[PDB]
């Protein structure tokens, strides 16, 4: 079976290379025909990721959570193992999972995958098993695009940013709010209910966690670098969640532009922040979900978002080292 | 080629009026000619024998089938496929088949018909081994009208009053979701909204009153509801109600299991009988230690299932029927 670059309406080109790269079939197709290619074809699979950042898999016959594991499988990537700092996590199949975000009216911002926890994915996997009825589209960016046009409209921001980086403070309720942007309790985020084991595993994961009055909880973290490096492109990237943060911490227990501020405290200027917002937006690619579709994302060049929705919508999702 | 569903003994199942409990199913030893098992030779075979296999969960509520090349979550939704049964309208992991999201391994659920206090719940229930679990973790079994009919035995008036007032169910929800409970999950997603009208109005179509906490949570009142039904394909009465869950399994920092039920007319409960109750249902019950492979068919009319405590790793999926 043949492995074909196709073109897509949505996608951008960056010195000749497409984002996200579109793979697609040209004996009857199969789900085992497809995993075996993706086995034959590794190396061929690896340059792609390599140049683009991202792959998108349409075509092929992904029916259900079971032939997603079955594909995430045949990719043979290390599984990132569970610990915490992240959301309500539901596992489904194998290395396979659904977690639950905020409503479907809202949106979500862009972000690297578990930006600030230190055992971040390298790569992502994102799985559409049942489509949106309308919108609900994974919106995708490559990250040292967004550098560049930040330290070229903002050399002095950019600048400060790498001398004092970022810090951020986010307040937890004890459970978890369902209709928050950032809803995760302390008892999920540390997947424990004692004080004692939760205030250690924060101390840990590199935070500043005080126990709140309403017992909840008050998390801050950082100083923490906002750009970093990717050795295997040679290239700087934006990976941080300022935008995220200061526009969506927002809930409550949180005040969005106190949410994030430059590692010594001092405020960012909204105008600025904005102004990424707006580079974000552009430089984006949000390809409509088809069912059967399987993207694949290098975290360490990506970052992602969701829109609006209307249900149903299903897409899930696995985790890489 | 065809295949032999063989009625085999295991150590577990227990008689009643001469009748096996589970019926258990398997390949045979030496059948003429030496069939090949494969998981599509099982399900045609399931369709072949149709009548034999109503039959037999008519006569004994339960049937387990061991030693089928069931190797996958799809071969396993093959298998509820080949059955035929209708598909109860509703972590789906293909087709029909799902993973339920239960309590941690070290705990033990009660016994429980599934969706007991929901208007359309399902007659029948599929249980699926694919990963035996390292230690303990058997699904038991026990057959409801035996739980009523030692009830009423043992306890003549304490039944006389479960049909004249029946059951109320109390929990007291908070406004977000509680990971750490048992029935931890709030009035926002158990209704699924944030508005307190919609809400309300929700719940009322649940069957169920639903009033606002001071704590910005609610507390939600059902019943009263019958404790005890009738299975009419079998002619008989069967113990379907949450009493002795709720009673001993609704515990968190909000719900005290004991005003969690309470007899239809707001009346508590004798806590001698409940427990009385709950040593009735171990002493019935049948825990078959699972095996890979292993498929569980379940008649919810005439059984409740629970969950022993155990060792990960253990995998069991399911699906549900009209
Ligand atoms: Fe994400
Ligand atoms: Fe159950």
């Amino acid at each position: 079976l043949l492995l074909v670059e196709t073109p897509i309406p949505q996608q951008k080109h960056y010195e000749s290379k497409p984002f996200p790269a579109v793979i697609s079939p040209p004996p009857a197709l199969s789900l085992p025909l497809f995993t075996q290619t993706i086995k034959t074809q590794k190396h061929y699979l690896d340059s792609l990721l390599h140049e683009s950042g991202a792959v998108l898999f349409r075509g092929f016959p992904v029916n259900s959570a079971d032939d997603f594991n079955d594909v995430v499988e045949a990719f043979g990537f290390d599984e990132l193992p569970y610990v915490g700092g992240a959301a309500p996590r539901t596992s489904v199949v194998g290395r396979v999972f659904t977690a639950n975000e905020s409503p479907p009216d809202q949106k979500i911002p862009f972000h690297h995958e578990m930006a600030q926890v230190r055992e971040f994915p390298s790569k992502l996997f994102f799985y559409c098993e049942i489509e949106p009825k309308c919108g609900g589209e994974t919106p995708i960016v490559l990250s040292h695009v967004v550098y560049e046009r930040m330290k070229d409209k903002h050399p002095e921001f950019v600048q400060r940013l790498e001398e004092h980086g970022l810090l951020y403070v986010r307040v937890l309720g004890e459970d978890d709010d369902p209709s928050s942007p950032i809803g995760r309790g302390w008892k999920s985020t540390f997947l424990t209910h004692d004080k004692n084991l939760a205030e250690q595993r924060a101390v840990d994961l590199g935070m500043k966690l005080e126990w709140t009055e309403d017992g909840g909880a008050k998390t801050v973290m950082g100083p923490i670098p906002a750009i970093k490096y990717d050795e295997s492109r040679n290239r700087k990237v934006w990976f941080n969640s300022m935008v995220a943060a200061y526009t969506g911490w927002e809930d409550k227990r949180n005040d969005p532009r106190k949410a994030v501020t430059f590692g010594d405290g001092k405020p960012l200027p909204a105008d600025i922040v904005h102004d990424c917002l707006r580079i974000l937006e552009e430089e984006c690619v949000a390809v409509p979900w088809q069912r059967g579709d399987v993207l694949l994302i290098d975290n360490w060049a990506v970052l992602h978002s969701r829109r609006p929705f209307d249900p149903p919508r299903r897409v899930l999702a696995s985790l890489c080292k």
